[PDB]
């Protein structure tokens, strides 16, 4: 699926929050129009194309841009650069979670701007109230933002479902660090298993009743809340009170 709509392509490039001293890594470059717009704004673009024939034609198509390099390789086995950078990608359906993990694990990444299936982006950004476990776990380190829906008819060939632009931003200052962050991650893990039936019952496996009740109230969360509908700001408040 190749995005052809010029307005959406420009929206992606502007979403990436690029600047002249920041390099970009790109995956799923397709026709390379987006690559041109990224190269206009960033220090340089390194664009990954796994297919050797497509890599060669893309390299020639973009040879009028000296700050574009095309790498004939699988992006998923690429190492991130040891300097701040941004990722931009149009991600096929079957490797979306793996690309997200690639970005979450790159310690110098600033932003990751991705075109994904619509439902994937909504879950990972809580756009309709339901929250991914990974989003909650990484919220102290990353912002997850839903940018916009992208209608199927803007691609070629036209797919079956709609897409979306979503963005990760690595926070300049993490909301938690060190052992406190680990204690937060342990709390989130504990609650997403569902042991005991409800979030209150799960928390009671690790924390005293008096403190659990105080923490739920502090966070504005009911003892029987559906775990997936607790918001990240509520998880932080819950941990704040529990960790005293």
């Amino acid at each position: 699926n190749f995005l052809r709509d010029r307005k959406t392509i420009a929206r992606i490039a502007e979403t990436a929050e690029l600047r002249p001293d920041l390099p970009v890594l790109e995956a799923g470059p397709g026709e390379g129009l987006l690559t041109r717009e990224l190269a206009d704004r960033a220090r340089q673009v390194t664009s990954y194309e796994i297919d050797p024939r497509l890599a060669k034609s893309l390299r020639e198509k973009l040879s009028g841009h000296p700050n574009i390099e095309v790498v004939n390789a699988d992006f998923l086995t690429a190492e991130p650069p040891p300097e701040p950078f941004a990722f931009v990608g149009a991600i096929p359906y079957g490797i979306t979670s793996a690309i997200v993990d690639w970005c979450l694990e790159a310690p110098t990444i600033e932003t990751a701007t991705m075109v994904t299936q619509l439902e994937f982006a909504r879950k990972r950004t809580g756009d309709y109230g339901r929250w991914s476990r990974l989003t909650v776990m990484t919220w102290p380190l990353f912002e997850w933002e839903f940018v916009e829906k992208v209608d199927r008819r803007l691609f070629k060939p036209v797919p079956k479902v709609d897409s979306a632009i979503m963005r990760l931003r690595r926070r300049a200052e993490p909301l938690l660090e060190g052992a406190a962050l680990e204690r937060y991650e342990s709390m989130v893990e504990l609650c997403f298993t569902g042991v005991g039936g409800n979030i209150q019952a799960s928390l009671l496996r690790k924390y005293p009743r008096r403190r659990v009740e105080a923490a739920l109230d502090h966070a504005g969360v009911g003892g029987g809340a559906v775990v997936a509908y607790v918001r990240p700001e509520q998880w932080l408040r819950l941990f704040e009170r529990l960790d005293q």
